[PDB]
């Protein structure tokens, strides 16, 4: 078999899946920005990903890009939809417009193509859109990729999940296995809405674990105990494990805070205590961390390197104590009404307490006034949440 | 080295540690019941444990039992305290009298013996008793043993944790490693109160995991989704894993319900949401399960085999619906005011809904009226909570 697979959306999810599949099939990437299409056809990646750049430049891929929808979709066996979406927790609004625009375009241009949605979508989306438009050729498949390592994660995936139980779903999973380096990849075929719920439940469990080890750490600090001794002893249970057990100022990033809230909204009519507590626990942890810093009565608090630490900053400022930020990557002189300080020595001298997500050799000099609850941030082989 | 180790308490924890150590050192088990001492000296185990029975009867162990405290404790290098204790959640009372009696006896008879407490004790116990009595020769070491497999778990331990950082603590850990079959066992030395907190935090995390997958299952039932599809996809994340993810009527047993409450009481002055929610979540799950069964409007509910299922029974009875129990191991005709039915066919015929923790071939006959949320109870290699 030698199929045609079109990628609609050339961000890391679409491009890593396109490059993976272009090792063995015909892949056409659709993007309206001519400069990106030209880059791609010149074998230059528009995104930062070492392996995508290497594969595009060095391997014989049957890959091309076009700005033309008809050229892209015609005769495609599968179309991977990987366009941008966004969930807003304040309004419980999930913007799926880009995905719905591609479903409209593919249905019009090639109604026989099978669409595989890799974009993040709300639970129930695919069953509902199929019913709404009266079409059957849409399947959801979650992506488990890290930005920056997206082709690597497709070459060595944790698992492949396709949200339809059928031969055409299995042939798509086979495309993903054929291109991968990892062998015997766990493969699961589910119904649609169940597949759409997997990442919310997996990401909410990871947030739960960060929140739980952070409550263990709140207790250890309150009781004058050594958090690392307790966490190491707990995590030596093989059913618990030495991963995602690094105390912090709270879970953060662009995923866990939103997914935990999205899942909680989906529980509006389902009795629960854990789902709601995962969200509340992060606010409580940030309050506990800010209260600890404020108890030291600092006149100025310094933040060494720059999302949960921003929540701590908000609480310190709410008490009228100024915050200064050391962050070389930042060019502006102010961030959220707080001064950004360029000279490290000046920053260390002015800050009465320096808060950070990781101890750094640069702060050894002033360790006595450094407050961090991090335990594993300098162990490069340790697996935990980072944002 | 050839030491003398005395075991004070001959239940599964003390006897499995004594038999393990008697392969290479001199072990003396103290028990006031002459019949048990005689059994032990006749190489007969007073408890049910296949490996303890086999080792006592077939291996050349330097092991003996005595009812005499002086004979037992004199010249001991270490005394392992493994006497019964109990925590009552309603009153937040931890009865440690048996341990304190042994500490009194050893201090009087052999003040140079180093006591290793394996009995379960409250967080802070050892630091406080050492200060109270003005003694230094007491160290806590958690036990991670399953009743019935206790010698096996000492021969293949998850880890060894000793709550003192010292050479005499390390020599005791070496005794445990020398007797084990498993090699390179993870070994951790901590301070005292930290060691005492490990099992509460480990067991509360396992309860948290049962509670979380049970809330996922409440959602799947409410939404008409397939719980197994979602759980399998979630647990294929290697940071989550396919263990302790079996939906149930609630976590139970003699450990998780009490430890979660004991830990929550220890958080009286520590801000938290997750610790309190683990306890509340179990009540909410039992309410959800009972409500589901009551929605089917049964006139009689049957319980197939006989702690969380007891909570479901309480809720069904509170609504005035009778419950009948099928449990061959039970000889009485009534349990908590509910009839126990001896004939399976009669039980199946009378029960309008049959609830159980596991589907059984015996119920295939009446699967349409069987309600169970179990997914992995018949997979003998699957690791999850069971009570």
């Amino acid at each position: 078999e030698f199929m045609k697979i079109t990628i609609s959306g050339t961000g890391y999810v679409g491009l890593s899946n396109g490059v993976l599949i272009a090792q063995n099939h015909e892949v056409v990437a659709l993007d309206i920005v001519q400069a990106k299409v030209d880059m791609l056809n010149q074998k230059i990646s528009p995104i930062v990903d070492k392996e995508i750049q290497e594969y595009l430049a060095e391997k014989p891929l049957n890959f091309r890009a076009t700005t033309d929808k008809h050229d892209a979709y015609r005769n495609a066996d599968y179309v991977i939809i990987a366009t941008p979406t966004d969930y807003d927790p304040k309004t419980n609004y999930f913007n799926t417009s880009t995905v719905e625009a591609v479903i409209r375009d593919v249905t019009e241009i090639n109604p026989n193509a099978v669409m595989i949605i890799k974009s993040t979508i709300p639970v129930g989306f695919t069953r509902d859109i199929k019913e709404r438009l009266g079409i059957d050729n849409v399947i959801f498949s979650p992506e488990f990729l890290r930005e920056g390592r997206a082709l690597y994660d497709n070459l060595h995936p944790s698992r492949i999940v396709i949200g339809e139980r059928s031969a055409r779903a299995e042939r798509f999973a086979d495309l993903l296995k054929e291109g991968a380096i990892k062998q015997d990849i766990p493969t699961l075929f589910t119904d649609s809405t169940e597949a759409e719920a997997i990442k919310l439940f997996a990401n909410t469990y990871l947030a739960l674990r960060v929140a739980y080890f952070n409550e263990l750490d709140s207790y250890a600090e309150s009781q004058g105990l050594n958090s690392k001794q307790i966490i190491e002893g707990v995590c030596l249970d093989p059913r618990i494990g030495n991963h995602y057990n690094n105390p912090s100022f709270g879970y953060g990033g662009y995923c866990l805070p939103k997914d935990t809230k999205q899942l909680l909204a989906n529980y509006e009519s389902v009795p629960n205590n854990i789902i709601a507590a995962i969200v509340d626990a992060n606010r409580t942890r940030k309050d506990f961390i800010a209260d600890s810093i404020l108890a030291r009565k600092p006149k100025v608090v310094g933040v060494y390197r720059l999302s949960s630490i921003q929540g701590i900053m908000k609480r310190i400022k709410a008490k009228g104590i100024p915050v200064i930020i050391y962050e070389p990557v930042m060019q502006e002189d102010e961030f959220f009404n707080s001064r950004v300080v360029r000279d490290l020595n000046a920053f260390k001298q002015e800050a009465d307490v320096i808060i950070s997500n990781r101890m750094a050799e640069e702060l050894a000099d002033v360790a006595d006034k450094v407050y961090t609850r991090d335990l594993f941030g300098n162990d490069l082989e340790h697996h935990h949440h980072h944002h």
